[PDB]
């Protein structure tokens, strides 16, 4: 559904798309900032996009070379496993093909446990990974055990992406969405993300995702992370509650966490300036 010449015309930061072939398909990549620089890599989380870093790739340009994908399925990068370490290495598929070598990496939500199961398989090796309101539970509880069977069948139904879409379409109900997660954004970001909600293949792509996504494996292998692990937990973070950055901490005493009171799941997009000072604060320290 989603075509970049018809339905890509807003999107922000225009300029910097590219759409590049790697690991058997067309990716979508935003690039900013001098790509002599250190390269840092942002992973948004599900069911978002590259637009998600529309705030925070233009500071972050000045000192590095950021570099932002639409993950598989998302936004206008075409669709290949839709798994965790499916993802992992069809990024680091993506990083080959573009020759980058990450300093920094930055993943918000689901995009954070990405990028550490990347760090673990050995296939990147950046100095601090950045965790913005990390998924690194299970999304709900072990409640999962019992709703991750029934979704692999809601996943393998095609109406329920299509009508997902259309009901997401009424007016009110992006906002309302945005909303339940604890943020409160701009009307052109509303407007993107209603863009993305109303394609049944993003959709559908999102839902494969959450479906198929499994974190034993990454909770198991978490301990021997060797970046250093800032958790950033925003505490109006409705979906992900700033306990979850507590969690993990219990498993990896190395990590650290840095709390920011009020803002929500999209508090990168809130307020972009904040994490730039707070990712700016720690790469100082190298």
């Amino acid at each position: 559904d989603l075509v970049w010449s018809r339905d890509g015309l807003d999107w922000p930061h225009r300029e910097a798309s590219r759409f590049i072939e790697a690991g058997g398909f067309r990716w979508h990549v935003q690039r900013m900032g001098s790509p002599a620089a250190p390269a840092i890599l942002l992973i948004h989380g599900t069911g978002a996009a590259s637009h998600s870093w529309r705030g925070l790739a233009p500071l972050l340009s000045r000192h590095y070379h950021v570099v932002a994908p639409d993950l598989p399925g998302h936004g206008f990068t075409q669709t290949p496993r839709m798994s965790l370490p499916g993802m992992a290495s069809d990024l680091a598929a993506l990083l080959r093909v573009l020759q980058v070598a990450p300093q920094l990496v930055v993943g918000h939500s689901a995009g954070a446990a990405i990028l550490a199961r990347m760090c673990l398989d050995g296939s990147i090796d950046p100095k601090i990974l950045f965790s913005l309101n990390g998924a690194f539970l299970p999304y709900g509880g072990p409640a999962a055990s019992f709703f991750s069977p029934l979704a692999k069948m809601l996943v393998m139904n095609p109406f329920v992406p299509s009508l997902f879409a259309w009901q997401a379409g009424h007016r009110g109900a992006v906002e309302r969405l945005i909303g339940n997660t604890g943020s409160t954004i701009d009307p052109a970001g509303i407007k993107l993300y209603g863009k993305l909600v109303s394609s049944p293949n993003h959709v559908a792509a999102a839902l494969r995702m959450m479906a198929n996504w499994d974190l034993e494996p990454l909770l198991k292998a978490l301990p021997n992370l060797k970046p250093l692990l800032v958790l950033v937990a925003a505490e109006g973070d409705r979906a992900i509650p700033p306990s979850v950055a507590v969690k993990v901490r219990e498993i990896l005493p190395k990590a650290v966490i840095e709390r920011i009171p009020a803002l929500g799941h999209l508090a990168h997009e809130e307020r972009p300036a904040l994490i730039a000072a707070l990712i700016e604060r720690y790469a100082e320290k190298l």
